């Protein structure tokens, strides 16, 4: 499963992952800024921060 892997701001990165065929993005943003983040798996849901999961290749971007 190809899923994207860049942060925050950062440029159109993917991988590969083994085993896990799954992928989620995470954000929240700050007093002046935006903090995002992906993987691969499916975390949990806290409250306060942004979290989606999918299925999907490069769902997470």
């Amino acid at each position: 499963l190809e899923c994207h892997n860049q942060q925050s701001s950062q440029p159109p990165t993917t991988k590969t992952c083994s085993g896990e065929t799954n992928c989620y993005k995470k954000w929240w943003s700050d007093h002046r800024g935006t903090i995002i983040e992906r993987g691969c798996g499916c975390p949990k849901v806290k409250p306060g921060v942004n979290l989606n999961c999918c299925r999907t290749d490069r769902c997470n971007n």
